[PDB]
């Protein structure tokens, strides 16, 4: 059954909520962004409208095989009317073509759902800043305030630094770096970028870039994998034995890795800064965890809804547990008693 937190009152919408069968009601189902744990259900068979960005438009009709008669793509930034109701997509700074959605009910109520998002200032003036919100469908993904993290800036740039250096110390390195969805292609293409090469990758990977509008992407990436000295892997042959593997077929090209795992958050974070960050080595290969957050820390999250001053909020992440449920409510409060309300 479908939970409460992915209905919209008022209307005939769902949000992210494909795998629950035909929802009672439901006229029209959106999606947020073409993650797996959100788009979970769609298929070639899905005969309702779907609506999303364009960019996730292309993902359905390339990667899922969902017919083009009910892919719904609208365009960002603009006031749209969809089964009578005024809604608008807005840049959600998650993964490529990821959107959150203000609904406007007939009644006068106005709801924001965030999807999945990394909250930034930035977004204090988009059309947010235009009408007052009642009710936020939030991202609670790290609602807690051990959940620091560093810029996404600070991480790139350790990235290009590390690895620049250990390529120009050894010309025969081969840097490796970990995906297993869309989101984080900054990490490798900046990489890329810094030594000169093409990024090479599989065909399937290959494919699904091609699908995300980024300006001049056939000069960033191939799969030809013998052209290129930064590879792409899945996120699961990232350890010394899978690592050991890759090294062996590429015929002694190469004689070290240097790989970047790009993790959301890891505890290490709360011990220590970037510029710390040490690798796991055994003989010539190493392995880096870095820090890089698509979701918003607790102190971001904080000062988008300070800010925004919603009636009501809703959390979409962390609600399975009483504890979670209580804890994210005690700082909903504090938040809310510190803006002096
Ligand atoms: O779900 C009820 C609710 C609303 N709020 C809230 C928090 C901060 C600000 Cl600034 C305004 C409202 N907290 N809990
Ligand atoms: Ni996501």
């Amino acid at each position: 059954t479908c939970p409460f937190y992915k209905k919209i009152p008022g209307t005939g919408f769902t949000v992210d909520a494909f795998q629950y069968g035909v929802v009672e009601g439901c006229t029209a189902y959106f999606l947020t962004h073409f993650h797996s744990d959100h788009y979970a259900g769609l298929s070639k068979h899905f005969t309702f409208p779907v609506y999303c960005s364009e960019i996730t438009g292309n993902l359905l009709k390339n990667k899922l095989h969902v017919q083009e008669q009910y892919i719904h793509p609208l365009p960002l930034d603009t006031e749209c009317i969809v089964n009578g109701v005024k809604v608008v997509l807005l840049d959600a700074n998650h993964c490529p073509g990821a959107v959150m959605i203000l609904f406007y009910l007939p009644n006068g109520t106005v709801i924001l759902h965030t999807g999945d998002f990394r909250a930034d200032p930035s977004m204090e003036r988009s059309l947010l800043a235009d009408q007052k919100v009642h009710m936020l469908y939030l991202d609670t993904t790290y609602c807690s305030p051990e959940y620091t993290f560093p810029s996404q800036q600070e991480v790139i740039r350790f990235a290009i630094n590390t690895a620049f250096e250990a390529v120009t110390l050894n010309p025969h390195a081969l840097v490796v770096c970990g995906t297993y969805s869309i989101g984080k292609e900054k990490v490798f293409l900046a990489i890329a970028d810094v030594l000169g090469s093409k990024v090479g990758m599989s065909q399937e990977k290959y494919k699904t870039l091609q699908c995300l509008n980024i300006p001049e992407i056939n000069s960033l990436i191939t799969t030809d994998m013998c052209s290129s000295l930064v590879h792409l892997l899945p996120m699961m042959q990232i350890n010394f034995k899978g690592l050991q593997s890759h090294l062996k077929k590429c015929g002694g090209k190469y004689n070290q890795i240097l790989a970047f795992r790009p993790t959301g958050w890891t505890h290490s974070n709360k011990f220590t800064r970037i510029a710390d960050v040490i690798p796991q080595t055994k003989g010539n290969i190493s392995i880096y965890g870095i820090p890089y957050s698509e979701h918003s820390s607790y102190l971001e999250m904080k000062r988008f809804v300070q800010w925004l001053k919603p009636q009501k909020i809703i959390p979409t992440v962390n609600v399975g547990t009483w504890k979670s449920r209580s804890t994210m409510e005690k700082y909903f409060r504090e938040w809310k008693l510190e803006a002096g309300y």
